[PDB]
């Protein structure tokens, strides 16, 4: 059946180019973007090896790491990518067939304000993107920090747009009097005045004001206890009668109506943002795979949506690893069907290790390199390391070079020289019977000593 033959693995998100009839698939756990026509015929992929990585360049060289949201720039023929586990915003240029990084730098940030340019601005688990084509802004659902961010296409400034960073369903009128709760989907309204948000961990749909940074609650969740993350269930109705569970995807159609994936209830739902009425569109609520009449069909953790001008709604049916679609024009005779992918192959494939940032002024790095079963480190070729700090002298790292222990381990003492951020690079030549570079971000946020573990197998 369709499940056994799918070349996808947990596709999370979709975008569409309705002018040139292209579907963009975030094949998330294959670390690649697939481009097909609207009938599922393969056109091109970016990330054909399927390997996790963080690499700019040609379509042959580029690498992603569990990417999620996509947004298409019709004016420039570019695809924006929320490259979640690289904490980066990427750009796929179809004119020149190149990938480049717009913002973020591969390391998870803890910057709740931003305002830096391009790759000097760190991000935190960006999950979804949408492109506002008049003011040329990419809005980012920054799931890791419970915020919405704004990337300025014309100058690269990347900044917080809304949300104080606390996880709650709080709908104030200014960016610092709003909060989100794992926002994982974002879609612009027809007038480009609001963005609709899938606020996954409050189990609600919200509307963000693109002029003020304030937000309002449309349906789902607890309108009276902002801290309540347990107001979930599966109930159609109006406003506060509505229960959802962990919606990951949201889409605003040209007529202003909202489609959403009520992900943990295995349903597609329709929200009228004017009346706040939510009705089930497709799915019984039981996890599964069944095509046909929409009310009797089954999905499994659907998470992304895209729509054609003619009313064909595509769904990334994530846990089934399938793309499905519904023709909305059919009304109550609507059916959900599976996009049969054609010509889409499964993936056919110095190591870099991004390390979690070190937050203590002083401490020790516990470096351990593991081997597979059967292998052991060489004897007449001890594995040696060398240490460099990206701004020289920014961190004093006491053994700047040496040999690894018989277990492939070593301990390095460090102290940061100031209050600014830096990067330490530990380059290792390991002989077993490879070349691995650990990239360690450093920034001072505590005066207590830390002792992180740095690992590679
Ligand atoms: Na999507």
């Amino acid at each position: 059946g369709r499940l056994a033959t799918s070349p996808l693995k947990f596709p999370g998100k979709l975008a569409i180019d309705t002018l040139n009839n292209r579907l963009f698939i975030s094949d998330s756990n294959h670390n690649r973007i697939i481009v097909t026509d609207l009938e599922g015929n393969f056109i091109v992929q970016i990330g054909s090896s399927g390997e996790e990585g963080f690499q700019d360049g040609s379509f042959e060289d580029a690498a992603f790491n569990r990417p999620q949201g996509l947004a298409y720039n019709a004016k420039k023929n570019l695809l924006y990518v929320a490259d979640t586990e690289n904490h980066a915003l990427r750009e796929i240029d179809f004119v020149n067939e190149r990938v480049q990084t717009l913002a973020g730098n591969g390391t998870k940030g803890s910057d709740y304000q931003g305002g830096r340019k391009g790759t000097k601005q760190l991000l935190n688990s960006p999950w979804d993107v949408c492109f506002e084509p008049v003011n040329e802004k990419v809005y980012i659902a920054m799931a890791g920090q419970h915020q919405i961010w704004e990337y300025s296409v014309l100058d690269g400034i990347t900044r917080v747009f809304s949300g104080n960073g606390y996880e709650r369903n709080l709908n104030g009128s200014t960016p610092q009097t709003t909060s989100f709760a794992q926002p994982s989907g974002i879609s612009l309204g027809p007038d480009l005045k609001e963005a609709y948000i899938a606020d996954s961990e409050s189990s609600s749909i919200r509307a963000l004001d693109l002029q003020t940074g304030g937000s309002r609650l449309l349906a789902g969740g607890d309108p009276y206890f902002s801290e309540n993350l347990f107001k979930f269930g599966d109930n159609d109705g109006v406003g506060a009668e509505v229960l959802l569970q962990h919606p990951l995807g949201v889409l605003c159609a040209n007529d202003g109506q909202i489609y959403l994936t009520d992900s943990y209830n295995h349903k597609i739902k329709k929200l009228d943002p004017v009346t706040k009425r939510v009705v089930t569109l497709a799915g019984t609520g039981k996890a599964g795979f069944k095509d046909g009449k929409v009310k009797g069909a089954q999905l499994s953790e659907p998470a992304g949506l895209a729509i054609t001008e003619n009313g064909r709604l595509f769904v990334a049916d994530t846990n089934n690893s399938l793309i499905r679609y519904i023709d909305l024009n059919k009304g109550e005779d609507s059916e959900i069907l599976t996009l049969e992918l054609k010509g889409v192959q499964p993936p056919t494939p110095t190591k870099i290790v991004k390390v979690d940032s070190v937050t203590s002024r002083e401490g020790d790095l516990n470096l351990k390199i593991s081997l597979p079963d059967g292998y052991h480190f060489s004897k007449e070729a001890r594995s040696k390391f060398v240490v460099d700090v990206e701004p020289e002298n920014a961190v004093a790292i006491d053994p700047t070079e040496g040999t690894l222990s018989p277990e492939g381990s070593t301990m390095l003492h460090f102290i940061q020289s100031s209050t600014s951020a830096s990067v330490g690079k530990i380059s290792c030549k390991v002989y077993y019977c490879q070349s691995v570079q650990f990239e360690v971000p450093f920034k001072v946020e505590s005066e207590l000593s830390a002792s992180p573990t740095i690992t590679f197998t």
